[PDB]
């Protein structure tokens, strides 16, 4: 097992086609144990989990909550046990309000919105860190999850903002871990189908969004060398799992591409 | 005149030594017909830019008023003339509350201000393009103050997430300014001596700030190929009004570095 | 007059559609008073420089020959007349057998042919450099032209591999012109309509590469917020003049994007 | 085992600090099956491997040896057994004549001299995976070394152009490697100490040279935020075996910076 004794935090699952989904199956098929957090809807996270590999203690996290960070690491320690520390911290958490993505033009986002966008998306890495850096081994590993920000792009808008300020919080979260002996790196990936996609290209957002993000998709997929289906989530996972692992021990601050090698090519 | 004829609006002007103060001079030395703003002490800005060679109306802007920005490009048609349109627009705002750069620790900069920090330096650049777009002529050039933020550096901490969510910011302001013919780009500076970044060198934010900022700025001069003076705005200056030129009309979503080829050199 | 009372050689010129003719047109518009090279047909060459806007003495230069290159200096100063100094050089010079780019496989392309093409696109700006770095004057500028090899691309092959060694080559000189107070940069433009681009798309190297070309150029447009005229070589021009001013001052080991704001954009 | 039943071609062993030998011994610890290359001195390079944890085949291939190419995967097959295949293939090859490198100045390393250097460097990356496709099952895994050489640093030279132009070569073997289900990649690696690198910070190649690269380092360790040890390869070794793993299944045509996260801070 990749992961075998690793005790992880992996953070993100919604539903069973949450990128965290899929990251915590491989991880546990791999030998860790986790511990998950979930957002708003308790009750459904509980339920999706059921389908684990294996069962995992659930603490509520709202990272925007001050009380539900300043208390995290109490949970995790009583749920993983006194004396027992985290090797892993799995961020896989985003949000952007819709007026930040639509066919909404990007100039008429309102501050507010793209704030919350930015608060959810790029700066909770950071209170993530903050709040789990002092219950992780010497060793550990925080991965984030990422979407190639560096050019611009139809209908992710803000978003794409919010992604840009994340690799650069990246960037200063690994200062701080590495004080901890902990490596921090985010995991750039390809589209993936969540719902809130499959909802984007069916139209949820404006009909030229979705046509633009459907076009997004089959650029990728030609472009990368060895093709990217974005029905499956599992190469992003494994890959995330690489991370978590003692396998790249002296990467840091960094970005690795799970997109099907992709942002290499021009077309 | 490099820029004869050419209406523009500089922003940022606080004290003499402010990099807009300078971009205004150089501008109007080439020919340039200004119009400035200025945010909260505009006696002082007043009285400052009396000295600039050549007199220019000066309109109040708070980048998080929503009434100044409503209004800004009826105050500017104003100013310049019915009928009459800007050909360029210098975005040199910045601001991050000193939580979240000092020797105050990384993670314990709250929210709120990191908020307001990218509020007013990253989201403020699309603000004004906004306001500003519809009294642009076709062929005009929109130009912001950038810091690269593409390493993570001591003490700038937030104020380069800041400028990470600028140049992405950037990227999609260029998309808008396309449709009317507009370029949007990033003057990517050197460090300068402002009195802010005197004040942090004389250790107003923490002395071991204060310390890794003189580092910073040596190392700086010694990787510059053709070296690098803290102390001279005015090759930052040129290089801004060398974009508001008709010189680079094919460069766009793009940043350019006038910072003494130092970015290009690793020692 | 932007580059007024500049002395500057311009290498490259073969056809009336090269980017070096454009360039020297564009520069004695300028002010400029201009040396010519140019490498092999210098009868031809000497026809269509005929048609600059001003005479401009031309001298043979095979950037292969060791022997060229070393009297290059002195055919220059006698060219601009002893205790005058070259304040610009354009290197405007690139080629690559076709078996490094056809639909001729990438590993096909035997070490010999290869290394012919890195010797003249690439190793040359070192050379050019070398021979004109002693007749050059403070604040002085060589510039390079360049095509965008930071991801992989179709039937560009080897040439991309030859830009990426280029851009590097680049880095270097800005060290060495450093110590003379001379700016070393490449400008990076978009595809232009050259013969041999013409040629190509046309299939005179396989079909397939002349489709991958055609449509190559085709997303270029879509993509550059401003868009992009392949048949215009005229905003290049421009910029590689913006370089050999004295309006880009700090900027140097550098690139600079003239493509439409291109890559900048993702779709 | 990471790497269990995996057979994996391993080059570039010289003496027991080669980075490929530490290479060989992380990926035998891991349950590969190994054939090695080496190219001129065979006796000892039989001698060194002996060391290996397990037995390995050595073929010889000097990668400026069209014949060596054009037997390799014959040789190989023979060595693995017909109708079984490579899983990896490791490229840890790297050559400059000293004129390219030394306190020689960058303008004085004649043509012959780099482009035996590229064609050792760059080229062979290509050759290397011409030869050995066809012999790669699915899934396959080529992994060169590579040092950032996307900033101009003192004394490599034109090692960094080699640099350059192999990352790039990297991108279009993705190309063709994908045809074959096979990944592509680069590990930028920290500088470390062989017996090379020694030699140089000794004063090899001039005294000035050994003192930029001494530099060199120590701000490689002060920068990384968790650290860089330039006697120790193993952290680099690994990075390699995850690679070659089936752990990073979506990367391709990419560069995994083992280096401590130095390339992600400016200080
Ligand atoms: N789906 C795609 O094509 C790609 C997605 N990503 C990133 O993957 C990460 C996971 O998103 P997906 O699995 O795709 O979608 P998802 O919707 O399954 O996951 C988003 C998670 O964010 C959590 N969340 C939202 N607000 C929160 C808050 N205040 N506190 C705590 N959690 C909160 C949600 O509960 C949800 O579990 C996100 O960062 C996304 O940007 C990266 C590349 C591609
Ligand atoms: N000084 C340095 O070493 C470098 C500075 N920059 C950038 O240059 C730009 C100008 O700053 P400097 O001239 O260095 O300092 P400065 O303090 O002279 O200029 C900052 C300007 O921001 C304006 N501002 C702050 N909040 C505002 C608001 N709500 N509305 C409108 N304006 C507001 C201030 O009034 C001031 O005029 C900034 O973006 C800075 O980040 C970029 C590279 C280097
Ligand atoms: N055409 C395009 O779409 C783009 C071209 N470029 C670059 O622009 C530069 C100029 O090429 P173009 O004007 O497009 O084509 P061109 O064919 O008009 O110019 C190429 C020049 O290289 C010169 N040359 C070749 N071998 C030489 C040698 N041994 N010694 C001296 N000169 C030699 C040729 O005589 C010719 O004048 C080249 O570096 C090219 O790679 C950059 C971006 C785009
Ligand atoms: N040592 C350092 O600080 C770093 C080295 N690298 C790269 O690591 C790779 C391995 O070099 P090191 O282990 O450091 O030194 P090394 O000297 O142990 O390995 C170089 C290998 O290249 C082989 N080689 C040279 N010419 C050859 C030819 N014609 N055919 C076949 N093989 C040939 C040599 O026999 C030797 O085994 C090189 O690509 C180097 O550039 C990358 C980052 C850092």
């Amino acid at each position: 097992g990749l992961l075998d004794g690793k005790r992880i935090l992996v953070s993100g699952i919604i539903t069973d086609s949450s990128i965290a989904f899929h990251i915590a199956r491989v991880a546990q098929e791999q030998g860790a144990q986790l511990v998950l957090t979930g957002f708003d809807r308790l009750r459904l996270i509980q339920r999706i989990t059921d389908r684990l590999p294996a069962k995992a203690p659930l603490l509520e996290l709202d990272v925007q909550n001050e009380e539900h960070l300043a208390s995290l690491a109490g949970r995790v320690t009583e749920a993983i046990g006194a004396g027992n520390k985290l090797d892993g911290v799995v961020h896989s958490i985003g949000f952007m309000p819709q007026t930040g993505m639509g066919i909404n033009p990007f100039f008429d986002a309102p501050y507010a919105d793209v704030s919350k966008g930015i608060h959810i998306s790029a700066y909770s890495y950071a209170s993530m860190a903050k709040a789990l850096l002092p219950i992780m081994n010497p060793g550990g590993s925080i991965v984030g999850m990422d979407f190639d920000p560096s050019r611009a792009m139809p209908a992710y808008n803000w978003m794409t903002v919010a992604k840009s300020a994340l690799e650069s919080v990246n960037r200063f979260v690994a200062r701080e871990a590495g004080k901890y002996g902990v490596r921090s790196n985010l995991v750039a990936a390809g589209p993936i189908r969540t719902l809130a996609m499959s909802a984007i290209v069916g139209g949820a957002l404006g009909e030229e969004a979705g046509a633009q993000i459907q076009l997004l998709e089959e650029g990728w997929d030609q472009r990368a060398p060895i093709g990217w289906n974005m029905k499956d989530a599992t190469p992003v996972a494994k890959t995330v799992c690489a991370l978590l692992s003692d396998w790249l021990p002296a990467t840091t601050g960094d970005i690795i591409y799970a997109d099907g090698g992709a942002h290499t090519q021009l077309l």
